[PDB]
C-alpha cells in the first residue's frame, strides 16, 4: 500500500504533485532547503485551492482537509515515514545524483525512488542507487493538478513490481498513465518537439509567413496552438536543448536542431519569457 | 472581377469546391466525362445541402438558390463561361498534365488556371500551360464545405496578380488561404506527416503501445486525435506515400519512411479503408 509519499523540491512541479496526492487524501512529505521554500509551496497549493473554491469545485472543507494531509518538513529524515519518494528539484545531473543518493541513504530497501524529469536518462540514474529494480521515472505535466496524465519511464533496471506500484498510485491520483522504455524524449517530447523543429526549418527557408503556418496547423489539423506560438510558450533555449538531445543521445542528423531555432536562441529570442521569440510579446 | 468558376473533376474533391462557391453565389462549371458522374456530384452537393437544412442552417429557399448557379456540364467549352479554372480531377501526373493542356487550349489567355494537388510540383505543372505566370497551386481540406483553409501554393512562376485575386476568391469562399512557395508537402503534410512518422518509429522500437502513443499526444498536447489514430484515417498507403515523396524530393534521410509504416503497407494492413492498420476496426 502507498498511503505516504515522499516529495523532495517544493517548486511548480512539486506542490503539484502534493497538491494532486493530497485531494486524493494521501499523505505527502515534502522537503525543500529552507522554510521559505517550504512555506512558498504551501502558498501556491492554497492559492490554487482557492481558485478551486471560486468556481464552484470541491469546497472549502477540503481545502482544510487535503493541507492537513501536507506535512512539510526541512529535514530530509522524515521521508522514513514514506511510501515513496519521488525527486523534483532539478534538471541538473549532478545535483540529481547526489539527491538521489542523500534520498536512497535515508529510506529502506523496499521504498521506491522516483525522479521527475523530461530529458534525464532514467537508466544511469537508476544505476546510482542501491536498489536500481526500485527505481523509476516519472514525468509530469506542467500545471500539474489539472493536466491528466504521467509518462512512466522504466530504466532498463525498473521491476514490473515498482511498475505496477506507480502505475496504480498515478491511477489514484486520477491521472492516465502512459508507460515508455527509458528512451530520449521518452514519447512526448519524443514527437513534439521535432514537428516545431520542422516548423521553424519551414519558417526558416522562407515557405510561409508564421502566422500562416500556425494557422495551417490549428486549421488544417485542429491543433489547439501553432507549433511556433507553442513554441514561444515552451521557451526555444528549451526547445533547443531537447532537439539537441535527440541528435546527441541518438546521434543521428535526423533531430538537426532548425538553424532558425539556433539563431532565435543565440540572440536572446526567447519567447514569451523574455518578450521576443518568433513573436513579439508586450512585457 | 471572379463571378465564374470553372471546375474540372466532379468527385469528392470537385463538388466540394463547387459547394462552397456556390453557397456564396459565385457560378459555377462544373465538368466531368460522363452524365453519370456529373450529377452524381449534384447528388452530394444536395445531400449535403439536405443535412444543413436539417441542423438549422440556412435554409430551403437557399438550397434552391446556390443549385441555380451551378452549372453542370461535360463538354469543355463551357469554360470559356468562366473566370477561373480549377482541376481536381486526378493526382495522376501524366493525366493531369493532359488535363491542365486541354484546358489550357480553351479558356482565353488571361484566365487563371488552378491545379489542387498535395504532392505534385506545382512548377513543373505551371510549366506545361502556355502562360505559367497565370498557373497555382490549391490544396483544399477533404470535407471542402466546412474546412475553413486552403493553401495557395506558388509555382516559381507564379504572378503577384495571379496570387491576389485566387487569394481574394478564397477569402470570399470564407476560408483563410495560407501561402506557401511550392515545396514538398507544403506547410501542412510537410510538418504534419514526418510527426505521424516518428509515432511510428517510437511504436516500431517497442517504446510503447499504440493506444498509450496515441494517450500520450491527445492529453499531453492537447491534439484532438493520436497520430496513429489518424494515420489509420488517412491510409498508411498515403502517409508512406508522402513520406515517400518527402524523402525522393528533398534526398535526405531525415525523411526515411518508418519500417513499421512500410511492413504494414506492404501487408495489405492500411487503416480504416481495410479495416486493419495499426488499430482493428469493425468491416
Ligand atoms: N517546470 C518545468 O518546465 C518542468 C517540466 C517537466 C519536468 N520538470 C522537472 O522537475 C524539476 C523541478 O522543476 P520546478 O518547475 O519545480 O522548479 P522551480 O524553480 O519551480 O522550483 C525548484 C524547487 O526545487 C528545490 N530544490 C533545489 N535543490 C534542492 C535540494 N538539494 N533538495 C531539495 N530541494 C531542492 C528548490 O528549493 C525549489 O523550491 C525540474 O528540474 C525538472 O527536472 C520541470
Ligand atoms: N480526396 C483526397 O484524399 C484528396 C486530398 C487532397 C487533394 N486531393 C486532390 O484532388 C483530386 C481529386 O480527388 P477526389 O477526392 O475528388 O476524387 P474522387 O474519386 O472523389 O473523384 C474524382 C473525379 O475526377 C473525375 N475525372 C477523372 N479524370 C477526369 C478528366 N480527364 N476530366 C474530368 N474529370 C475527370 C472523375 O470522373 C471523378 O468524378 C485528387 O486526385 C488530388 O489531386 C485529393
Amino acid at each position: 500500500s502507498i498511503r505516504t509519499v515522499g516529495i523532495v523540491g517544493a517548486g511548480t512541479m512539486g506542490n503539484g504533485i502534493a497538491q494532486a496526492c493530497a485531494v486524493v487524501g494521501l499523505n505527502v512529505v515534502m522537503v525543500d532547503i529552507s522554510d521559505a521554500a517550504v512555506q512558498k509551496g504551501v502558498a501556491t497549493v492554497a492559492s490554487s485551492l482557492d481558485r478551486l473554491i471560486k468556481k464552484e469545485k470541491l469546497t472549502e472543507a477540503d481545502k482544510a482537509s487535503a493541507l492537513a494531509r501536507i506535512k512539510g518538513s526541512t529535514s530530509y529524515d522524515d521521508l522514513k515515514a514514506t511510501d515513496i519518494v519521488i525527486e523534483a528539484a532539478t534538471e541538473n545531473y549532478d545535483l540529481k545524483v547526489k539527491i538521489l543518493k542523500q534520498i536512497d541513504g535515508i529510506v529502506g530497501e523496499n521504498v521506491i525512488i522516483a525522479s521527475n524529469t523530461s530529458s534525464i536518462s532514467i537508466t544511469k540514474l537508476a544505476a546510482v542507487t542501491s536498489r536500481a529494480d526500485r527505481f523509476i521515472g516519472m514525468h509530469f505535466f506542467n500545471p500539474v493538478p489539472v493536466m491528466a496524465l504521467v509518462e512512466l519511464i522504466r530504466g532498463l533496471q525498473t521491476s514490473d513490481t515498482t511498475h505496477a506500484a506507480v502505475e496504480a498510485l498515478s491511477k489514484q491520483l486520477g491521472k492516465y498513465p502512459i508507460t515508455v522504455k527509458n528512451s530520449p524524449g521518452f514519447v512526448v517530447n519524443r514527437i513534439l518537439c521535432p514537428m516545431i523543429n520542422e516548423a521553424f526549418c519551414v519558417l526558416g527557408e522562407g515557405l510561409a509567413s508564421p502566422e500562416e503556418i500556425d494557422e495551417g496547423m490549428k486549421l488544417g489539423c485542429n491543433h489547439p496552438i501553432g507549433p511556433l506560438a507553442l513554441a514561444d510558450m515552451i521557451g526555444l533555449d528549451t526547445m533547443l536543448a531537447v532537439m539537441e538531445v535527440l541528435y546527441t543521445e541518438f546521434a543521428d542528423p535526423k533531430y538537426r536542431p532548425a538553424m532558425l531555432m539556433r539563431e532565435m536562441v543565440a540572440a536572446g529570442y526567447l519567447g514569451r519569457k523574455t518578450g521576443r521569440g518568433v513573436y513579439v510579446y508586450s512585457k
